[PDB]
């Protein structure tokens, strides 16, 4: 649809890029991390990696499927950080980036 393809070519292109976009490009890794609770927490991981990937193999059925995963990524970062964590303003700065952008997304 028109609204999935401006969510791969105008949010992801602007959030993919951003400087603060590096923690989000993959999963996180709880090993790597030094995290054994990471994944007792967060229930569902999400990151853009996969939500590019979603997108290129046409895997959402609607636009607010993808919109919810962006969302999750988001939410997992406040939910698992502390509130002082740099991780947590650099999630909140990409996701003012994704509503800026949603508010102009095509309707359907
Ligand atoms: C794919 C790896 O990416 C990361 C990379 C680095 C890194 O600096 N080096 C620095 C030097 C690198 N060289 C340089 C020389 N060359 C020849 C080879 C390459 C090697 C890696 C640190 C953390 C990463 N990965 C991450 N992924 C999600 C999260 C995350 N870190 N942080 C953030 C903390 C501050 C910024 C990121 C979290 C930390 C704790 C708990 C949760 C979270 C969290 O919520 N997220 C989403």
């Amino acid at each position: 649809t028109n609204q999935l393809q401006y969510l791969h070519k105008v949010v992801m292109k602007a959030l993919w890029k951003h400087q603060f976009a590096w923690p989000f490009r993959q999963p996180v890794d709880a090993v790597k991390l030094g995290l054994p609770d990471y994944h007792k927490i967060i229930k569902q991981p999400m990151d853009m990696g996969t939500i590019k990937r979603r997108l290129e193999n046409n895997y959402y059925w609607a636009a607010s499927e993808c919109m919810q995963d962006f969302n999750t990524m988001f939410t997992n970062c406040y939910i698992y950080n502390k509130p002082t964590d740099d991780i947590v303003l650099m999630a909140q700065t990409l996701e003012k980036i994704f509503l800026q952008k949603v508010a102009s997304m095509p309707q359907e």
